[PDB]
């Protein structure tokens, strides 16, 4: 057991092992500081969970995040370097700290509203898809993928943050509270991101909810007959039928690699059942210089039975505690 020190950060006391020095807030169910791990020589992010066992909902959220982070072992997905608490027993267990790599920026920082070269977009989107293939293979859907959730370092390596829990990158069915989401909700977001890296501007910068849907339909067309067949509500279909051709992406993204355009066309399809998958997209010719079918790994199956369980606050706390106890750092 290491020895801890206390300091006041972001309006609370953070108590962490002495190995982590120079804690500096990076921003804000938890607050994150940059630190330096003097024991490993690595720059790390230390996230202190907020009120982790205050209620059944917080307790299950805490357990969710820890289980997810402990499962994810992939170069393009945030992983756990350490988890700690200053508690010596279950009885005293009230705080949880999660440590990951400090990547040093998110994807907005790497764009600064300027277009990237095609080669650079290839690499960035390749990495996002490789991470998503991995996440999706565990039966986990991100649902809110966006630039602020993509951490990137200076060598341009990317990790996906905040999976399994601005609307500009949201799939239209998420905005419409459709339910029964497909994993390709995430592919929608990837298309929005990729469009923006290529062009320098937001693809669908809606001013509000309905404006966002209006912008989307302008690009991709009103729903076709095969899609309208899958909608029950007559009122909803009546609304849609009272309203648009699908634009040619080759004439929308002028100057882009035609293979980029064709991949965008396969991603930004309104019908989620017809969107390209992550695995399929990794085999698209756009990624020929980076694709290796033997190094795009899948996850071990992830036991998600806890998600349907309704347990007591002390049970969730106990389960989390055990997970903290059993944690073994990665090599
Ligand atoms: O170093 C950074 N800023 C320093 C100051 N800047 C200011 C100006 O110039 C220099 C850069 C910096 C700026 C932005 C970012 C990071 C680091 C980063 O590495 C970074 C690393 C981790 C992180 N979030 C985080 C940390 C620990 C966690 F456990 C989680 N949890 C999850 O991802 C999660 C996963 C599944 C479900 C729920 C949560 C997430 C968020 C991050 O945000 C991007
Ligand atoms: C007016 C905007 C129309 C949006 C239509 C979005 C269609 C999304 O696509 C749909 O997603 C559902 C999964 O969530 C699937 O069950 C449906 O099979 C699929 O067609
Ligand atoms: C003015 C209303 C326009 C709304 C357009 C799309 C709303 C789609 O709505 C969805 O249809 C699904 C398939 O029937 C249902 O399973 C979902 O419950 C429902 O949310």
């Amino acid at each position: 057991r290491p020895t801890f020190y206390r300091q006041e950060l972001n309006k609370t006391i953070w108590e962490v092992p002495e190995r982590y020095q120079n804690l500096s807030p990076v921003g804000s169910y938890g607050s994150v500081c940059a630190a330096f791990d003097t024991k490993t020589g690595l720059r790390v992010a230390v996230k202190k969970l907020s009120r982790p066992f205050q209620s059944i909902i917080h307790a299950k959220r805490t357990y969710r995040e820890l289980r997810l982070l402990k499962h994810m072992k992939h170069e393009n997905v945030i992983g756990l370097l350490d988890v700690f608490t200053p508690a010596r027993s279950l009885e005293e267990f009230n705080d949880v700290y999660l440590v990951t790599h400090l990547m040093g920026a998110d994807l907005n920082n790497i764009v600064k509203c300027q277009k990237l070269t095609d080669d650079h977009v290839q690499f960035l989107i390749y990495q996002i898809l490789r991470g998503l293939k991995y996440i999706h293979s565990a039966d986990i859907i991100h649902r809110d993928l966006k630039p602020s959730n993509l951490a990137v370092n200076e060598d341009c390596e990317l990790k996906i943050l905040d999976f399994g829990l601005t609307r500009w990158y949201r799939a239209p069915e998420i905005m419409l509270n459709w339910m029964h989401y497909n994993q390709t909700v995430d592919i929608w977001s990837v298309g929005c991101i990729m469009a923006e890296l290529l062009t320098g501007r937001t693809l669908f910068p809606g001013t509000d909810h309905i404006d966002q849907l209006k912008l989307i339909l302008r690009l991709v067309g009103t729903p076709g007959a095969e899609l309208l067949k899958k909608i029950s509500s007559e009122s909803a279909r009546n609304y849609i039928q009272s309203l648009m051709p699908k634009m040619n992406f080759a004439n929308v993204f002028i100057g882009a690699n035609p293979l980029a355009v064709d991949l965008l066309e396969k991603m930004l399809v309104l019908d989620s059942d017809k969107r390209i998958t992550a695995a399929q997209a990794l085999a698209h010719a756009y990624f020929a210089q980076y694709h290796d079918p033997d190094d795009e790994p899948v996850a071990d199956p992830y036991d998600q039975s806890f998600e349907s369980r309704d347990l007591l606050i002390d049970e969730w706390k106990s389960l989390t505690y055990d997970e903290v106890i059993s944690f073994v750092p990665p090599p």
